């Protein structure tokens, strides 16, 4: 099972410029999504659940196929709250119908976090849309609810190691969670990436309770939270030291969490030697939009 990169025929990094640019507009436009929260985390959050369905052991799942659009993934509990994201990529696509799903899907979220200032995360196009009957079953993505040995294995699935899992988990900065979509609760709320999952873990005074839907959470006396597998990135030594390294260098973080998400959105995909180099977009700023 080998999903080779295919490039859009004709398409070149102008192209997908542009499809950068009509995200990065509609995400300044729309604004009041979430409390003012605008889209920005929900598209890494999509970004992320469309690629962390991959198994290195059958090279199944990952972003390649842009399987999200089908029914049983689209319907996965642990894709709750994702059809937002979904609806607001609609209509670029609409605007670009020539790009194929994976690929926008995950350029949603290279966009997201490059008009939220995070790194540039260098990506590349090619991934191909696969036929319904290739859509992974529920049950791939991971569980909240759980230490840091269940965290440090789910990963080893998506050929993560402990530096890739911490950095991949400071997007845990972006955004919140929402009750009805996953159990859990916290009004706190970010839209500009940085590294300060990192500095509140360390710097928050955390007591664990029961939430108001029965599930327990890790919360702070300023009115922050953190999930059990946050949390459990200062519970074990070896995340820890990460953790500390990751809130006393940005630059470090930027840098590890762009290799880290990159590899992330390419699970799973098959570059020939001659395809494409990754191409850099250019954020609305940089290009005076
Ligand atoms: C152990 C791994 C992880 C677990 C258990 C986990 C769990 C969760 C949960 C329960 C939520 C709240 C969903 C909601 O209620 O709306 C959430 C939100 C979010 N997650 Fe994760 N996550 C993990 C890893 C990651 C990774 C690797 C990324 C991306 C690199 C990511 C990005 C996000 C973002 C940006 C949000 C906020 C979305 C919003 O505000 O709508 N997560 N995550
Ligand atoms: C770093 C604190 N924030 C954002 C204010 C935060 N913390 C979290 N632990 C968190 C977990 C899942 C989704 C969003 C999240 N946001």
């Amino acid at each position: 099972l080998v999903h080779v990169a295919s490039v859009e025929k004709g398409r070149s990094y102008e192209d997908f410029q542009k499809v950068y640019n009509a995200i990065a507009l509609k995400l300044r436009e729309d604004d009041e999504y979430d409390n003012y929260i605008g889209y920005g985390p929900v598209l890494v959050r999509l970004a992320w659940h469309i690629s962390g369905t991959w198994d290195k052991h059958d090279n199944t799942g990952g972003s390649y196929g842009g399987t999200y659009r089908f029914k049983k993934e689209f319907n996965d509990p642990s894709n709750a709250g994702l059809q937002n994201g979904f609806k607001f990529l609609e209509p670029i696509h609409k605007e670009f119908p020539w790009i194929s799903s994976g690929d926008l899907f995950s350029l949603g979220g290279v966009t997201a976090v490059q008009e939220m200032q995070g790194p540039k995360i260098p990506w590349r196009c090619g991934r191909v849309d696969t036929p319904e009957d290739t859509t992974p079953d529920n049950g791939r993505l991971p569980d909240a609810d759980k230490d840091a040995g269940y965290v440090r294995t789910f990963f080893q699935r998506l050929n993560m190691n402990d530096r890739e899992v911490v950095a991949l988990m400071g997007a845990h900065a972006l955004g919140k969670t929402h009750l009805k979509n996953s159990g859990y609760e916290g009004g706190g709320a970010n839209n500009v990436f940085t590294n300060e999952f990192y500095l509140n873990l360390l710097n928050e005074d955390w007591k664990l309770e029961k939430n108001d839907a029965n599930n327990e959470q890790w919360d702070s006396k300023s009115g922050y939270m953190m999930l059990p597998t946050d949390y459990s990135l200062i519970q074990d030594p070896k995340y820890l030291s990460i953790v500390k390294e990751y809130a006393n260098d940005q630059d470090k973080f930027f840098k590890d969490f762009s290799k880290a998400f990159e590899k992330l959105l390419e699970n799973g995909i098959t570059f020939p030697k001659d395809a494409p180099s990754p191409f850099i977009f250019k954020t609305l700023e940089e290009q005076g939009l």
